[PDB]
RNA sequence: GUAGCGGGCGUGGAUCCCUGGAUGUCCGAAUGGGGGAACCCGGCCGGCGGGAACGCCGGUCACCGCGCUUGCGCGGGGGGAACCUGGGGAACUGAAACAUCUCAGUACCCAGAGGAGAGGAAAGAGAAAUCGACUCCCUGAGUAGCGGCGAGCGAAAGGGGACCAGCCUAAACCGUCCGGCUUGUCCGGGCGGGGUCGGGGGCCCUCGGCCGAAUCCCCAGCCUAGCCGAAGCUGUUGGGAAGCAGCGCCAGAGAGGGUGAAAGCCCCGUAGGCGAAAGGUGGGGGGAUAGGUGAGGGUACCCGAGUACCCCGUGGUUCGUGGAGCCAUGGGGGAAUCUGGGCGGACCACCGCCUAAGGCUAAGUACUCCGGGUGACCGAUAGCGCACCAGUACCGUGAGGGAAAGG
RNA sequence: GAGGCCCGAACCGGUGGGGGAUGCAAACCCCUCGGAUGAGCUGGGGCUAGGAGUGAAAAGCUAACCGAGCCCGGAGAUAGC
RNA sequence: CGCGAGGGCGGCUGGAGGUAAGGGAAGUGCGAAUGCCGGCAUGAGUAACGAUAAAGAGGGUGAGAAUCCCUCUCGCCGUAAGCCCAAGGGUUCCUACGCAAUGGUCGUCAGCGUAGGGUUAGGCGGGACCUAAGGUGAAGCCGAAAGGCGUAGCCGAAGGGCAGCCGGUUAAUAUUCCGGCCCUUCCCGCAGGUGCGAUGGGGGGACGCUCUAGGCUAGGGGGACCGGAGCCAUGGACGAGCCCGGCCAGAAGCGCAGGGUGGGAGGUAGGCAAAUCCGCCUCCCAACAAGCUCUGCGUGGUGGGGAAGCCCGCAACCCCCCGAAGCCAGGGAGCCAAGAAAAGCCUCUAAGCACAACCUGCGGGAACCCGUACCGCAAACCGACACAGGUGGGCGGGUGCAAGAGCACUCAGGCGCGCGGGAGAACCCUCGCCAAGGAACUCUGCAAGUUGGCCCCGUAACUUCGGGAGAAGGGGUGCUCCCUGGGGUGAUGAGCCCCGGGGAGCCGCAGUGAACAGGCUCUGGCGACUGUUUACCAAAAACACAGCUCUCUGCGAACUCGUAAGAGGA
């Protein structure tokens, strides 16, 4: 129960944009989610974290019922200044 | 639930089916506190990240009722289709108006009980030299009665059946521990022993002989998966044989369904007969604890109190004020302990019945959420509101209403 | 620089007329009108209920028909029509 | 073949059930119950297609377009028909594909279909803060059961309280991401200082309406001045022309406006004796201040932004004037109806502790949860609809008119209302005009007209004396030129605006030349008056109203609600 945390890199054009400095997002766990999930993916992908953002999210869909998704929480961890590392030129 | 990629696992015995276990976010009696259910915020102990701020992680913290010196240990709370008991408790209607009466102690509301609930070992019944807990059914009986004697309501005893079961206490009396008091060989609180009645029990002397749980146990048996099960070939028309035609065969199995059309013998089955490591259940037949086992003679110590009893106000019963008891009981008065007290329809007197004011008690009875089996039951405008992704869509603030649609 | 003062927007209202009448609309539009520092208007949060509430009082209002709301039940009320 | 209800036969269809004689059972026979369910008709190619703000054309794309994109014209909003915020709504947001259906037509389009994206916060708004009404509710009270009151406590906000401004970024988010400048809390270490220390005491927080002063700022108007690519048209203008733009944020420190506040020194029956803190008394000084605090505004190191202009892409920033409903703010004055609470915040001592603990500094660190798309006076909310209706707050430019949020035109920005095309009848709606006459109309001058603003004359009865008063009834208003009186800021002189006054003179039918914009009088009834009312036929002479009278009520009041407790009265 220590990295059912992060789940799953985004995959965005403004995911990838972020890159270029302060990291991309990975979906997170919906609660839990706290912004102190830092020592959470510093310890996964052994960095120094220095900002965290969160979010919410997922829609609809049709054909006999409805509801996708969850509310999928998720947001990109700044990382330290340069570190930025691995997964970043893994495409794109 | 198949359709698809994309990957994989199985006789090294998978998937599946039965049994037990594990994990089981959050809300909900909801129980750390809050709150606009499923969210927000905290105490205390411990552990994670460099971790002091931050943040996760595991425990643990509601309140209420009973029993031990302060902490504790047992319990409760909410839900359930009906069925059940109690506490409350209508009107429409009927009376061809309506007020008593009726509907009706019904509808509903509330509390509570549980696989049932209730009731239950006589202060009974009622005329029988009588009967012998209670409940259920059939009668008795639309009788007896009740009733603006209208409308209408309506027993019980007795007789058939089902079932079958009887039991503990309170008080005399003895012992013991404790805390109060007028430090009196006394008062009452708690345990133990005794004692449970149509007449008995206590206490003194005189004579001493066993049945049996409603509770605990064990196995049987029965649920919760399964296995075995007889006997048919050829030809022929046909899109397709189970039809038709010719020879058979099984049968404790000629129930049924299914297979391209109408099959005992093709498939699943059917008659019949086997199966449980595991968990439920289980006197039906047996083991063992609990507990219970006699007869006379004397005091005149006990036998359930704001009770009986009488009176005022009411309720229940067939009983509506009636000649109106009995059973309940809000108010007032207020006893006795077997030379006691209640009842047998005012009241007396006879004659007889029964032992009130403490409690428990199987079964036969009721119901159908749930499992199975049948149907001179329906077959998609029917049958449940739903044969289908329905208490849905849609409607309504809400309570609530509520479809259509099968091949 | 006072005022239940005056004219007049906003804002509140609803006088008269026309139109509308299977409407734009289950009360609307146009012109015209009343109030407009007050017994004013208005947002947000609260409380009062069915013989009951609220009512500057019309039996008005209580979720588009209120001389007694809506829903479910008694219920297949009763109907000499 | 049966009198008949029906019963057989035959032919096409259909493709898997049917059921004799003779009997038995019923949910057993439909044309009507304004029956019920479904289907399909008639009216009918008829009415309608939802505001009379308005359209046209050229290019594009495309199977196909009046209806989609682009361009140029025209028109309509502009206290909006424009921007920002709440609520509600829940992906309607952006992008790529699409048109069956949904759009009252069409559809290449969409708020529609499929798919993928998109919402980033210590400072914004909520929560780990505060209370209001009121809820809830340990105790406690009361009720046949449900349950009713209810102390403390808790919950409860648009109210109190708390630290971010200016730009830049994306298709879609931004006070959230980025830059610049500026902050808030917790924690730790260090240095330097003090009696430290509450859920308890005190102060404070802290308040009405109307009217107002001085400074500011937002906002807006000028410029002969700053810098600009450029343009001379159509008769003239090479002009001190025309045309575009002439700011924003910003610490400490400076200035300018304010708001707060007496400083002492002793006593003390109070603040549920604990305070050297309040509160009260006493007396040196002091006083329409100073000082000390605390705001706002300028200024500020500095960063930011920066048009019109052709090909397809150039780099200033100053000067006056008007000027708030906003700010300094808890300012002032006046009045009667006499105008929240609590916390944060100061201060005072208690327990306890002083090796704690606080206070100021400086460095390192730490800083969670929720909301953030989009619609939002509407085609995304409430009205069954893409409904001419309903919906709270802020901003809401310019000129002109006495003023203004009015009216007319117009910036920015956004729309031309999801059927069109022709005709050019009756009739209907809405609108303009009318000879002569002027209420003859009609229940009625219903309706429609006339009047309409501002300045100056001038105005009766009656009166409660305020008022009848805009009584009535008149005259003036435009434009040019001349002289002249005071104002505000400058600075006392100049521009700049602000109110006047006096003479001439010009033109038209007409000068508030359009739009906003009273017709009046005399006399009765009723009701004093402003108010209120039948949401959806009655707005009144009805209700209310100050005011008068009768009457109950001595306080555990009477009276009302409730079985009661209890509450209202108060």
């Amino acid at each position: 129960t220590a990295y059912d945390v992060i789940l799953a890199p985004v995959l965005s054009e403004k995911a990838y944009a972020g890159f270029a400095e302060g990291k991309y997002t990975f979906w997170v766990h919906p609660k839990a989610t706290k912004t102190e999930i830092k020592n959470a993916v510093e310890t996964a992908f052994k960095v120094k974290v220095v900002k965290v953002n969160t979010l919410h999210v997922r829609g609809k869909k049709k054909r006999l019922g409805r509801y996708l998704g969850k509310r999928p929480d998720r947001k990109k961890a700044i990382v330290q200044v340069a570190p930025g590392q691995k997964i970043e030129a893994l495409e794109g």
